């Protein structure tokens, strides 16, 4: 019973354990564009904040900018985020995803189905190959509307095909 | 409810009082030359500690029996390992919360963007040491790594900046 402990770290951390928990049987989604566009104008995060508010999973935003003035009660922004673990959580829906390497083989591993964001280099392949398997929907950075980004949300979380299509590739993938 | 795949699990256990070390350069680490893998794994191999590496090219030659390549890794739940005892990084933002998170000292082998100056941030908060990718030999990271695993300064150091 060392300060350490000996034993694995919590999956998530305090709060945000007790953010995810309290989604009760809507779930929560994880949203994290990387890195490189987790600073973002004022006009596209109020797109963003806007859809996403109007969804009632629970939504976990990796994100570090100024907080949106349109960011709903259902979200929250973290400066980082235990991804593998958040898709390996039982309440998790859906992953918003830039389509990086590491973040699609986690939602394979995890069977969760994605809204593909894709920005740069090998993420608009990543998420082609996604979206042609029916595992993905994908939508543009640059022009998506907040009703667009909202629409492929509630597909990607309520219609079935897009969880059922990932799980098939997970059940290859072990 | 496990954070580790099982035989990924496996192999971290069998670390036995040595631990383990994990070893990313993240995406755009997508291969290297022979010459590099060759450099880095004949280091790696000379260390006590199991090593789980993100690598997606040809076997090295070199391949220490204690190294174990990996398409894909599964980096908070390792750092969050009661056996790991350093991070070889680029130096990634996320990788470097999750270092400080979990206490684990780093090698730092930034490439790209703000990579540099995130290590350096790192190293003159003594969390870290520094090498450079495209000139270190084995010695060197061989070095770095020791250095880290085996002076505490540098655990306690980031434990620190954890708060």
């Amino acid at each position: 019973g060392s300060a350490m402990g000996s034993k694995p770290a919590k999956p998530l951390p305090k709060e945000m354990e007790e953010f995810v928990q309290s989604s009760g049987e809507n779930g929560v989604v994880v949203f994290s564009l990387g890195s490189m566009v987790s600073n973002m104008t004022e006009e596209r995060a109020n797109v963003i904040a806007t859809a996403l508010a109007k969804i009632p999973q629970k939504v976990l935003w990796r994100f570090d900018g100024n907080k949106p003035d349109a960011l709903g009660l259902n979200t929250r922004l973290y400066k980082w985020i235990p991804q593998n673990d958040l898709l390996g959580h039982p309440k998790t829906r859906a992953f918003i995803t830039h389509g990086g390497a590491n973040g699609i083989y986690e939602a394979i591993y995890h069977g969760i189905p994605m809204v593909g964001i894709p920005l740069f280099f090998d993420q608009p392949d990543n998420i082609a190959h996604m979206k042609a398997k029916g595992a993905a929907v994908r939508v543009d950075f640059n022009t998506m509307s907040s009703t667009d980004l909202l629409n492929a949300l509630k597909t990607v979380i309520n219609d079935p095909s897009y969880k059922e299509n990932i799980m098939k590739l997970s059940r290859i993938q072990h």
